[PDB]
């Protein structure tokens, strides 16, 4: 009855919240356990706090080819969430799943830009389709905490202050979006028939923002303006891959010059979830 | 009489946590320190938060700003650090801050371990704490169940082995496990108790007074299965790396249990409503 999810990467700081969406949304739910590689206190004890909510726990190495088949052999379907070189074990993980044969559906470590624009894991995606393995690929947003909860200032997660850096004139549109809100799309569509071979685009319609926009839902909650210092595209780019990742989404507004129909954009194919708008996810901060 | 308002230095800590939501659930006022960021910490970052929904307030401040430890502490009762273990002498900024603000009705320095008064800079700390005047309660006594019963007593690995397993001596040393919430939740009861006033509070569950072996019985009865064990001698333990040490003192001196303790210093008698996990109940999460 259930559909049975193997999590990879369930300690992660998005694997973890798609563990719990996936418990949330009824789903019978296994995480990778991985050969620990030090003392890790609480990378165990999240990992076996997952047990208590009804998660089980699979040990497999991705150095042993064979205890990953083993292991995709007892889910249906397989969600990744690695760090982005730990994008492409994700190949280990294809030729395992490939071997196994039994999956369903395969949702690669995507959870940000399109890759397939104009990378590694776009080797992710050719390996997935060479093998034919069935995918969802779930794009389009940045994550709240790295990018609205800072009003996207770098080399910091919480509201400055005083100043504030503003890319270009600021006025590119972004798609901010509560991880917790990404993940529970995640477990909604990853056995939707709807979305079988399909991008998922995460643009909930009224997180689309631009960065002055932002800025200005902060400045509306704490009733303080900021002081902003305007950086131009060049001025940005005397740098001789993070840099890229800002310059991509706030000068060339990677995330929004393609509009998206119903049928391939999360909160449309899901208008239950009540996401969490910005100045709701600001309020945090006061 | 009220809340009593309590100070949590080292909130994102492993002990750190666990504190403030032990402070939180007993009822206190709950304030934690929020330290400048060092590099971009998601999860760090995330979980100070966190403690804001469950009614904690978060006060900025550094220890390189004298200034600012004194107006943090100046806005509760009592304090609490649980850095980990240099780290444990940046405690020393924060009892000459505590000396000037002069409203902290006690301070509970970074313990939680063996005694260091019978075996260190936690004892450098103690003197300040100490010459300055500073009412204080000490919390040792008791090994985290994390680090030294989930995996039994093993080194290197948190969870229990799969058929082999170091009996250290012979196993039959006592040692102290405790479940960390438990030695967080005693100190939450105790902060703020007159009978623990200036005084060492040590956590001894009775029923978690165990040896090594005692442990590994524990497991071997809730899996069913013997595990292969060999013995180490103390000599061949020592064979040359403070971790070592750490568990020397613990397996072979048994430096938790060699002394006894009285009721109105130990953690269990003390507040007997604190129904600790016992290390059966702890172990079954891993089966
Ligand atoms: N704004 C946005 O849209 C963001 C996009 N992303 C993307 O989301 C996805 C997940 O990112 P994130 O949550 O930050 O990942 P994490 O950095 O949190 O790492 C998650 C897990 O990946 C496993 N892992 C990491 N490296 C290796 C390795 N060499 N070998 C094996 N396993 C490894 C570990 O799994 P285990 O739990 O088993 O120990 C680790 O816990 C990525 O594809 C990333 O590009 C992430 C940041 C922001
Ligand atoms: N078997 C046992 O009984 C154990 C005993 N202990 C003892 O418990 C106490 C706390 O241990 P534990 O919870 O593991 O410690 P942690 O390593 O988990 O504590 C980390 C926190 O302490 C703060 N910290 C660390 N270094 C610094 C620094 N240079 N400057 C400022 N802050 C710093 C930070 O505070 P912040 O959150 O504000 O960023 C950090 O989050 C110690 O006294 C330890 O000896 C701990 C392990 C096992
Ligand atoms: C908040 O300050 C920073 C924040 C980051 C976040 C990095 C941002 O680019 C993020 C990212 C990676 C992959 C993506 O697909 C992505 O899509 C938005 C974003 C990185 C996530 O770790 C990097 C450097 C910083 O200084
Ligand atoms: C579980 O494997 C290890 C576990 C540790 C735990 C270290 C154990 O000695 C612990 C300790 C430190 C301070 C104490 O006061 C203490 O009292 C028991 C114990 C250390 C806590 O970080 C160290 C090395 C290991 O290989």
């Amino acid at each position: 009855e259930k559909t049975r999810v193997l999590v990879v990467g369930g300690t992660g700081t998005m694997g973890r919240r798609i563990v719990r969406a996936c418990l949330a949304e009824g789903h019978e739910t296994y995480v990778l356990q991985q050969p620990e590689t030090r003392v890790d206190i609480e990378k165990v004890q999240l990992l076996y706090s997952y047990k208590r909510l009804g998660a089980r726990l699979i040990e497999a190495s991705f150095s042993d080819h064979q205890s990953l088949v083993s292991a995709v052999k007892q889910v249906d379907i397989v969600v990744a969430a690695m760090s982005g070189h730990s994008i492409l074990v994700q190949l280990k993980l294809v030729e395992a799943i490939k071997e196994a044969g039994n999956i369903k559906r395969f949702l690669p470590s995507e959870f940000g830009m399109d890759p397939s624009r104009m990378d590694q894991k776009l080797e992710v995606r050719n390996a997935i389709e060479a093998a034919g393995i069935p995918h969802t690929y779930v794009v389009g947003a940045c994550f709240a905490a790295y990018f609205a909860g800072n009003l996207s200032q770098m080399g910091t997660l919480i509201p400055p202050k005083k100043k504030v850096n503003i890319y270009g004139d600021g006025n590119v549109k972004v798609v901010y979006v509560d991880e917790d809100d990404i993940a529970e799309y995640t477990a909604k569509t990853l056995d939707d028939p709807r979305t079988i071979n399909k991008t998922v685009y995460v643009r909930p319609t009224e997180n689309v923002l631009t960065q002055m926009e932002l800025v200005q839902i902060w400045e509306k909650l704490t009733g303080k303006e900021l002081e902003k210092t305007n950086i131009s595209a060049n001025d940005f780019l005397a740098d001789i891959a993070g840099l890229g990742h800002f310059y991509h989404i706030f000068y060339e507004g990677c995330l929004t010059d393609h509009e998206v129909g119903d049928d391939e954009e999360a909160s449309k194919l899901y208008p239950d979830v009540k996401y969490t708008r910005m100045d709701e996810y600001l309020k945090i901060f006061l």
